[PDB]
């Protein structure tokens, strides 16, 4: 398996807090880590292919991101690991390898891949965690 | 006293300048360091508290940000300091300690702290300069 | 001749992929290696002076960004370069001198400044590339 890096980057940003929460600045994706329940969502990754109809459209994590077949979103700091899933919200195919998230079949697939928590983690420490994935094809 | 990182983190920026200034690409807060004279305003900092009934709010600026009881924005190169006062737009009343800044009292509290100039510091060397507030609890 | 640092910071970006191009969150500027022609637009810089009456308007790029009297935008890791030439849209006259891009009479100008991509360069690898011009004055 090969993955080529053809296309932009995605950034799933998500800050972890306790019950007492305070919101400083802008609007941003938060959570207390009483809500990283089992299949929670954390948020929408869009992918638009284009002149991908003879590739698999693929995206692939960031090196801090994956490890052992499984993908978290990481701590700023590296250390903590927030596992999620990676899962389309069509009924399309797609196969992990290696930090790789790959379509079964050719085509210039345009969707949205769901990010959810991948079994209860409310023990998780507060912190700001980041999942980078960037677009491109396998083969 | 001990802060407990809860809440996201809010990122007050200003370009200083010299008379002849040249904004480059999309609107930034920007003053020529003739502007930075005593408690000019350089901009307001949103809070929002939600699940903090029985703690004490708090804002803690970065450790480059903080000295002996002053708050300060800091050049890119770590090097030069901007002097500032942190000040809620209400009468509520907060407490220094340590880089930490929190309420009095405990409470969900929302409002504006302001940021501005402690002291004419009309020559401050043009540069980007940042103060980094992350939100929490203090006890 | 001597830059002199007073405004802020633009920065040109560009995401280089393949003919298969898979387009991850957010729009952003992005082409296929293809479409690097010789004097294809990259995109515009708005530059907006004030006090400059009797100061030469200027642009520098970042130190990553030109060597030998010739601008180019650099890809993440430092490596590859995509040459482009500064123009502004008017009919202004400017000078360029060891990575600075200066106006040849002194005002306060306010204006477009385009991006172009310099000789084909249909051959660039795929990757994030930057330019980064900071705004001052020149003597
Ligand atoms: O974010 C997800 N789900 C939510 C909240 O349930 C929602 O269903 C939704 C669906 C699609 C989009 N969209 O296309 O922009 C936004 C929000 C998940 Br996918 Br992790
Ligand atoms: O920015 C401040 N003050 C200004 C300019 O005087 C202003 O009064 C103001 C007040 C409140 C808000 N707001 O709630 O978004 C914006 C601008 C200071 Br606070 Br430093
Ligand atoms: O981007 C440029 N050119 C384009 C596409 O041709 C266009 O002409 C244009 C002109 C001006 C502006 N503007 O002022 O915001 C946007 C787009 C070049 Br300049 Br590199």
């Amino acid at each position: 398996g090969s993955f080529t890096p053809s296309g932009t980057t995605g950034t799933t940003k998500l800050t972890v807090t306790e019950k007492c929460q305070v919101r400083v600045g802008d609007l941003t994706v938060a959570k207390t880590r009483g809500q990283l329940t089992d299949a929670a969502p954390i948020g929408p990754v869009t992918v638009q292919a284009l002149g991908c109809d003879a590739r698999q459209v693929a995206l692939k994590a960031d090196t801090d991101n994956f490890e052992q077949g499984k993908f978290f979103l990481i701590s700023d700091n590296n250390r903590d690991k927030l596992y999620v899933n990676i899962r389309p919200t069509d009924n399309s195919a797609w196969t992990t390898d290696n930090g790789v998230f790959y379509k079964n079949d050719v085509g210039s697939w345009g969707g949205i891949i769901g990010i959810y928590v991948d079994g209860q983690q409310t023990n998780t420490p507060p912190g700001n965690y980041t999942l980078t994935l960037t677009g491109g094809y396998w083969a």
